[PDB]
């Protein structure tokens, strides 16, 4: 019934962060609608997965803990950990949501959003809600890319310890693929990795991988290979490539293949989704519906992929301000200045240009 | 002979960083005078010591790698490491010094600085130099606190592996003391730690310490003890405390006791050094001599201890600007704005107030 100012779809990193930022800009009539519980995606990381980005409570001197979604919070503070488990990060989001008294509705699958006269109407599996501004914060963890007949996606592994010691193949040479190799190899398995790469790799994964290898771990990498299909016959898996002889392997291959936000129905209803790409204005706004915005790790602008918390969280306050100006309210320059001083006001993508001189 | 604009005493983290920042503000007639080689202190860390602060190349999106001493550099970039060895950090400072073409004079022990009419005169063991502005960047690693008859200071250990497996005592329950315990315990020794503390500890050291302990390591901590003296008699070391029965131990105790910058002759000549405290103006300037400043980890203001790279490096550009204004040159607002945007313009200590809400 209520004519809410804001509805945020999804109570993940981006939705919780955005709700806190909106509060700082004086916007409190905000509901968050979540299909599972706060931090759903993080709770479904494999058990051993840790953030590659390290948490340190540098919050006082100009940059908040890189994994924090608000200026005054820090997983390193709450948990005394540097590399955070998904389970711990879910709890971080719960601790922060409880503290800032966010109005969140769990176990509510948003099914349809449409325009009415005075607001947007939000159909869910629970009840209907209404709001002026919508922040689509739905991510993509539930839409992993599974292009072949077989293969276990990284996102569907509960615990790499459940795999018996043996011979495994990993497809995708990225952060998750090398993590998969490292998790399996640390338990004594032999891994073959096929990739479309160690040069793009974060220090955390690079050092962990290098240490098990330096200690004799058997991890091999084949570097100019693209998988055509995976089939199962004659008691084993057969990986066929575009250019190259097929390969056979005893256990199901692990796919570190990525995800696709355009597969989300809500994204399809609210944005132009031309080609696995979500079209947004320079203010992260839908080009179809006004006052509908996209937030989180799925925001790409080909001036920045925004896939890290420390990147996508810098947009929150830029949108909160825009919202206050469209509402005819004065600019909250005390607040805008805190965000700017703490690296959380990315208003110009021209200066996201990341490159070191040596 | 030359009437230099600037002389920086010390080519450590702070001296190299300050020279690069001065260059960005258009001040290039800068000499750096170093008693050893670039990064001398780091080269004399114990071999196993790593920065507790993690390096990640976040440089593009508003905060440079926390261990970097300039905006456009990153040990994570150059070395693909997160927790940096002292040896690697020395090389980082050398790579950056070579790239920015700093004018550095190694193996030059500065012995005396005094006022002349048109500039300051700098007596060294090599030759005499002259400069308008002096940045005292001498640190304190060579003045460890050794208050007892015996004890091996943490800073004088080359390699914790050289200690035979056995029974050790560590005095001081801080980052270095817990590192000492962890290094010895990981090689199977039993450690007794005496402290004036795990709550102040960084995530990196907390997790490493907790892991060896969880794996059965024998590390014990006695928490309300102050060492009076250490003596050696009857084949062993005797630790006597203010309040408490003495203790006896077979090997020389390891002191994680800290350092004292006021023991440096150059600091004594240029600052009021009342009580292990160095008196500075709100612009890090000497209260005795104008245009003489203190930079680095030794700058404390009881509004901030500035003992971390990410803290003390934020003062560089504030001083560089002050210098340009005293020179009657226009404010370089392009530069001032880069520094401000990258968390490296700490002009007001009132906002160094570090405290998380949860
Ligand atoms: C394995 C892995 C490791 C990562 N490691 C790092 C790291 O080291 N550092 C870093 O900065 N980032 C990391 N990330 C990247 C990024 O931070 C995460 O993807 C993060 O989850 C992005 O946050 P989000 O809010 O955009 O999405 P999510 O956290 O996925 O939140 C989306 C939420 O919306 C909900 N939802 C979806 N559809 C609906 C609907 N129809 N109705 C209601 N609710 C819905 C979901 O249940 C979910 O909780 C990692 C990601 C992955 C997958
Ligand atoms: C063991 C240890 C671990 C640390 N870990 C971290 C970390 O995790 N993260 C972090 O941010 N900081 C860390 N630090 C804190 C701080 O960053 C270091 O102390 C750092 O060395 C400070 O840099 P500096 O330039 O002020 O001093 P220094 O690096 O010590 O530089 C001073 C230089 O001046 C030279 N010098 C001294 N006297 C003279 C003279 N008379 N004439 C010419 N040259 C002279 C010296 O040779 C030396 O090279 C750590 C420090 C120690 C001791």
């Amino acid at each position: 019934m209520q004519h809410h100012k804001v509805a945020i779809i999804g109570a993940g990193a981006a939705g919780i962060g955005m709700a806190i930022t909106l509060k700082d800009f004086g916007i409190t009539d905000v509901i968050i609608l979540e299909k599972g519980t706060v931090g759903h995606s993080f709770k479904h990381w494999p058990k051993s997965t840790r953030t590659i980005t390290p948490s340190f409570t540098s919050n006082g001197f100009g940059m908040p803990d890189m994994n924090a979604i608000s200026m005054d919070t820090s997983p390193a503070f709450t948990f005394n950990e540097e590399h955070i488990s998904g389970e711990t990060y879910a709890e971080y989001l719960q601790v922060v949501a409880n503290h800032y008294e966010l109005n969140i509705f769990e176990n509510t699958v948003v099914t349809n959003i449409s325009a009415d006269d005075a607001y947007y109407t939000i159909a869910t599996t629970t009840e209907t809600y209404h709001a002026d501004y919508i922040f689509v914060a739905t991510g993509d963890y539930n839409f992993p890319k599974k292009p072949f007949k077989y293969g276990i996606h990284y996102s569907e592994i509960e615990d790499f310890d459940n795999f018996n010691k043996g011979q495994y193949v990993v497809i995708g040479g990225n952060e998750s693929g090398f993590d998969a190799a490292y998790q399996l190899a640390k338990n004594g398995s032999d891994i073959a990795l096929y990739t479309s790469p160690s040069v793009r790799l974060s220090p955390y994964t690079r050092q962990r991988l290098g240490n098990v290898i330096k200690q004799g771990a058997r991890i091999e990498m084949n570097v100019h290979y693209t998988v055509k299909d995976i089939d199962f016959n004659n008691g084993q898996y057969h990986i066929s490539f575009d250019s190259g002889q097929s390969v056979h392997t005893p256990h199901e291959p692990i796919l570190a293949t990525g995800f696709d936000a355009t597969k989300n129905p809500i994204v399809q209803q609210l944005f132009v989704t031309t080609n696995q790409d979500i079209k947004l204005t320079t203010h992260d706004e839908s080009t179809r519906y006004p006052n509908i915005f996209m937030i989180g790790a799925t925001v790409e602008n080909d001036n920045a992929k925004l896939c890290y918390i420390y990147k996508f969280r810098a947009r929150f306050a830029v949108l909160a301000h825009l919202l206050t100006q469209r509402e005819g309210l004065p600019a909250k320059q005390e607040v805008i200045e805190n965000y700017q001083k703490n690296q959380m006001y990315l208003d110009d993508y021209s200066c996201c240009e990341v490159s070191c001189t040596c």
